[PDB]
């Protein structure tokens, strides 16, 4: 995350850090707990990933330093990628990770509610993007989970900033006209939480953008509310 600040421990209990053991263990992407056995993340985060066996999900983490060889984690039983996904910039950048075991909720790890179709009209004014991603290009994974408050921008305005792409209604953008605060490499799959009426909603999933925090280049996110039916279908045993 760029132009962000250190998060408070337990402040984003649905935020998880997704790790890969190949070749050696490291943070791969962010993700969000949406069910006792489900993580919602980005699809493009599984490029080159041929087996869920090399994945490790860590919940209730503030600092990457807390993660050691002993540290407990959640295995991944199945990776579910939207069948229409091709690449982040084309949309459908969403995936579900079915965990091998169930998450026991607590103050440090709990699920975030999904947006309601009737909320597609709601005006989110308190939105935050979080992650251990780059604080700048050519940077590196950060130790402490970062947070940044960023305003949502209309799809019309976003389309103007990406004339080379098609910003669909299945995407949602966020950023400052002057740039300065945004998600970056490593934040992918992360949640774009928006508190409405005392309740936090998973409005978006960190997906892509041109560079990071550049002026007139809003971050682009998967518009989660457009996938509630998909999520229900894929999670209902
Ligand atoms: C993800 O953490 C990053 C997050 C990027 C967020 N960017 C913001 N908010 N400024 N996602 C990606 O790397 C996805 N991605 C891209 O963002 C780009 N950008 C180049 C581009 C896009 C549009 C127009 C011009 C240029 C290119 N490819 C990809 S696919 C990986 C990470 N995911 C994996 C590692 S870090």
């Amino acid at each position: 995350i760029v132009g962000g600040t250190a998060s408070v421990r337990g402040e984003w209990p649905w935020q998880v850090t997704l790790h890969t053991t190949s070749p050696t263990q490291r943070h791969l992407c962010g993700g969000s707990i949406i069910g006792n056995q489900w993580i919602l993340t980005a699809a493009h985060c599984f490029y080159g990933v041929e087996s869920p066996k090399i994945l490790r999900v860590y919940s209730g983490i503030l600092n990457q330093a807390e993660i050691a060889e002993d540290t407990s984690f959640f295995g991944v039983q199945e990776i579910i990628i939207h069948d229409q996904y091709k690449m982040a910039e084309s949309g459908y950048d969403i995936a579900l990770l079915k965990l091998e075991t169930t998450v026991n909720y607590a103050d440090s790890q709990r699920p975030i509610s999904l947006p309601s179709k009737g909320d597609r009209n709601v005006i989110y004014t308190d939105c935050w993007v979080t992650g251990w991603g780059y604080r700048k290009l050519r940077d590196k994974i950060q130790n402490t989970l970062q947070k940044a408050k960023i305003p949502l921008v209309t799809n019309e305005e976003c389309q103007k900033r990406y004339r080379g792409h098609k910003i669909t209604h299945k995407m949602i953008c966020a950023g400052y006209r002057e740039g300065g605060k945004d998600a970056c490499k490593g934040d992918s799959g992360g949640p774009l939480s928006c508190k409405h009426n005392e309740v936090w909603h998973l409005v978006g999933i960190t997906s892509w953008g041109e560079g990071c925090a550049q002026r007139e280049r809003p971050g682009v996110y998967t518009n989660v509310v457009e996938y509630v039916d998909w999520i229900l279908e894929k999670t209902q045993a």
